[PDB]
């Protein structure tokens, strides 16, 4: 039986809400925050980890275009094929394209596999959030009511399953009626709550948050 609501925050699992500015690292934000909780699972610390890493260094092999943007999958993927990446204290966002700067040395984490899950199972997506941990997804993030969403649970009539921006589901839950996802966004505290957007849950895969799911692990 699942728990009727869960938030990662809560089991010290979430990393402090990042600020992507003027570059779509989106993709590379929601990938660390993702691994970010998996080594916490299995170390018992907390450590925010290098999304410019990723911005620098899992490009045009992974499909990825730093800046004008990149797969949560393939971020995943070169830190497999990587054997690592780097603490975000030692290799630290910027913003822009810069030459691959990876170094072992400030290796902070590892991951083993990835887990991709199936198209639009939101039922598929509730069960990995409550037993394996935060789940990066896509939204269709595109509507001027996102951008100044303030507080509630989200729901947009004009949304579609067509996914632009990448984000971090970090639990779910209801209220006042209104299921709900929990997601960390990458626009700093400024935005929503905290950084933090509460989106309609079970309302038809609403702004596609559950059309592609996936979750790294670790050895
Ligand atoms: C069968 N494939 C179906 C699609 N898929 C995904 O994971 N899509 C997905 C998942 C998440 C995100 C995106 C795409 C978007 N990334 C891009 O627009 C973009 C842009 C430039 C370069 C590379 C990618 C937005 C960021 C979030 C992999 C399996």
């Amino acid at each position: 039986i699942l728990p009727d609501s869960v938030d990662w925050r809560e089991k010290g699992c979430v990393t402090e809400v990042k600020y992507q500015g003027s570059c779509g690292a989106c993709w590379a934000f929601s990938a660390v925050g993702a691994l970010e909780a998996q080594l916490k699972l299995k170390t018992g610390k907390l450590v925010s980890l290098s999304a410019q890493n990723l911005v620098d260094c899992s490009t045009e092999k992974y499909g990825n275009k730093g800046c004008n943007g990149g797969f949560m999958t393939t971020a995943f993927q070169y830190i497999i094929d990587n054997k690592g990446i780097d603490s975000d204290a030692s290799y630290p966002y910027k913003a822009m394209d810069q030459k691959c700067q990876y170094d072992s040395k400030y290796r902070a984490a590892t991951c083993s596999k990835y887990t991709e899950l199936p198209y639009g199972r939101e039922d598929v997506l509730k069960e990995a959030v409550a037993n394996k941990g935060p789940v990066s997804v896509g939204v269709d993030a595109r509507h001027p009511s996102f951008f100044l969403y303030r507080s509630g649970v989200y729901y947009e009539p004009s949304c579609t399953q067509n996914v632009n921006h990448g984000v971090l589901v970090v639990g779910y839950g209801d209220l006042n009626g209104k299921e709900y996802w929990l997601v960390k966004n990458s626009w700093g505290h400024n935005f929503g709550e905290e950084g933090y957007i509460r989106m309609a849950r079970n309302k038809g895969n609403h702004c596609g948050i559950a059309s592609f799911p996936s979750y790294p692990e670790i050895e």
